[PDB]
């Protein structure tokens, strides 16, 4: 079973103090907190086994080229890959997403055929689309949203035709923790032809995910929000896409320049780290605390909240009428730390009508009485500035 | 005056075995040791100051943006540019050459048009300007070398045109050691109305660097390189130049996803940790050093130098018709690391009709004493293999 204290003791930056007041971390979506383990294990690679890794000759090199090589198998076990050799080490979630979009897209996407996107996605995965969109002149197609945050799936038939090329989706929204059924969406794409890249950054913290019962062709995840050091994602490739992606042979062909060997190693750890916890160990804890932290905020009036019930990791709200930059400064004065704006997700907030959101993010580490910090703040809030 | 003693004292890694014996690590051009100020100031961002970085409101998130902001204006100080907006955080010297080549050359290089590289160039220095150069049906022009390693420059008029839209040269051989009259090449480039992109990958560790004086367009140098953690470089682009590269405002519009704030923070402390010792004390040093191995190395029968004799930084060389690979490896088992292979520069591999070179780096916290073991070593390897 899973203790949250003895997780939070691994974590150094909890005990820090904001605004002289203990603080509460509940921004873990936009990037979460490093066990001791994770910093420690790049710092130890660099104060004992540090060097360049292009299968140098000398000793270091030869090690450190290793070293790399076993967080890439590791990461692959971690998704359930087929073979070590679909993962691509990039810069985050951003770049993989970009990568795909040039490399693949360009020689896959031509005049006349379209790409769908859904309207709750990051802008990491809308950009490269609109970009390659103009760039072939093909049409991007974005499927709508319910009020409830989650996808309009009656709207796939006008979407789908023999002209998808691609489908880009996110597997948990930032926004608003929606999940979607990426497993029968791809089974839908793959009926006719199109390929699926699913930008996973906010899902391969909470639970289990694996690519190969999912089925789809590209997974991108941040290493950042994994508990893990910034510069580094993972792009997961099947290995048949690799035959429509021209170019030496892959993962390596699409990893220019100097790995970010210090990155890789910390990722490592974290994925060391978070399966020693156990992904369903961590589902079930934060399922539990989100499941706390939306029956109290019954209890604040005047709260809006965006997205389903069955949310993973975030909640989305607004309080009142009170702009969210005011909402998360009260907070941030409590030593509570709440993401405001429109968090990368423009498209979303012009759904609902808003020009942004406050964000809480509950994580492996966060704790029902920081969930009583934050309802009790809004509380305060309310009636400060009703 | 320099204290190597001292300095040795500060990087962990010196003090390695490496098959049983004491590391003679002589491979810093191919990435370099980072001292424990570097290393520790990474691990402590991480363990008490860490958060994202957007502005975000809550107080970690808005110190760690000044953080960064503050490696920003330290780099750019510390290349004597003028403000600090015109420096880009890249993942690397490879990534900010390829920046300006799409930004910037993309929107400049029409067809019929010419770039002028050097026969002495990285890879990450060619392929983008191969690239581009084919994307807009433009021409690719080779500054050639002589035999010493230096450039023929009497070959620049029949190269530099009213056509010629860009120049894109190394201020420091990573194979030779050659350093180029970047100042003088400059004034005639821009007597033509042509930009000059600087890769200054091997020459900001080793004296100082000031591209005010230079007046170059853009500069790009490498994190890892100048003592400093993976996944961080540094673009320069001169602030008049951002008017030819379409697009929010500058720096930041280059900087799309997560930034490596990790990487940031310890490529400051490593800046922090070089302006302290001073780069013309490391420049004395690593002169002296380099004399004193050239001098030995005259010792050492069959013994093939390539280069001028005021190489900064690096000696290349082969010995007898051993190949280089062998020779690499048989110094790795005398705990002597140097680096084999073309070094990412073929065109230069063809230019001496050799397939690969060994390559000797003779660092700020090298000694005398392990230029004796190499010296010792080639001997060994001389007697045992002719
Ligand atoms: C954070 C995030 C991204 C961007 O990821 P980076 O690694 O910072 O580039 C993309 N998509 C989603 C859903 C995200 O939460
Ligand atoms: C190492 C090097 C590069 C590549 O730099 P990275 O930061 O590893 O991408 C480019 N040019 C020269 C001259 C180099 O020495």
């Amino acid at each position: 079973i899973f203790s949250v204290d003895k997780v939070r003791a691994d974590f150094p930056v909890l005990s820090r103090e904001v605004n002289g007041l203990p603080l509460a971390y509940l921004d873990s979506a936009a990037s979460a907190q490093k066990p001791s383990q994770v910093i420690d294990a790049e710092a130890e690679f660099y104060r004992h086994g540090y060097a360049a890794v292009h299968r140098g000759i000398h000793t270091l090199s030869a090690q450190a080229t290793e070293k790399m090589e076993n967080v890439r198998k590791r990461a692959s076990l971690f998704i359930n890959a087929r073979s070590a050799e679909e993962l691509v080490f990039v810069r985050g979630t951003t770049e993989g997403i970009d990568l795909v979009a040039n490399s693949w897209g360009n020689s896959n996407v031509r005049a006349g055929d379209n790409i769908i996107i859904s309207q709750m996605e990051h802008h990491a995965n809308i950009v490269p689309w609109q970009m390659l969109c103009a760039r072939v002149g093909a049409e991007l197609r974005v499927i709508p949203l319910n009020p409830d945050g989650t996808l309009q799936l009656e709207t796939l038939p006008t979407l789908f035709d023999e002209k998808t090329r691609l489908l880009a989706i996110t597997h948990v929204s930032n926004v608003l923790g929606t999940e979607n059924p990426l497993a029968e969406m791809i089974t839908l794409a793959h009926q006719h032809g199109a390929k699926v890249l699913v930008d996973g950054a906010q899902a391969v913290m909470h639970h289990p995910v694996d690519v190969q019962a999912l089925d789809c062709d590209f997974y991108v995840f941040s290493g950042h929000k994994l508990y893990g050091p910034t510069g580094i994602g993972i792009l997961y490739v099947k290995e048949a896409l690799l035959q429509e992606m021209p170019p030496t042979k892959a993962p390596w062909r699409f990893e220019a320049g100097t790995p970010n060997t210090g990155g890789i190693i910390g990722l490592g750890a974290a994925l060391e780290y978070v399966s020693a916890l156990g992904l369903n160990n961590i589902a079930e804890y934060e399922q539990n605390l989100m499941h706390y932290a939306l029956s109290q905020l019954e209890s604040v009036p005047d709260l809006t909240l965006y997205g389903p019930q069955n949310r993973l990791g975030v909640i989305a709200f607004n309080l009142g009428k009170h702009h969210a930059y005011d909402v998360g400064s009260f907070l941030d004065n409590y030593g509570i730390a709440v993401r405001t704006g429109h968090h990368c997700a423009m498209p979303l907030m012009a759904y609902y009508n808003v020009p942004a959101m406050c964000r809480a993010s509950l994580a492996m580490y966060n704790t029902h009485e920081e969930v009583d910090r934050l309802v009790t703040g809004l509380q305060r809030i309310h009636r400060l500035l009703g």
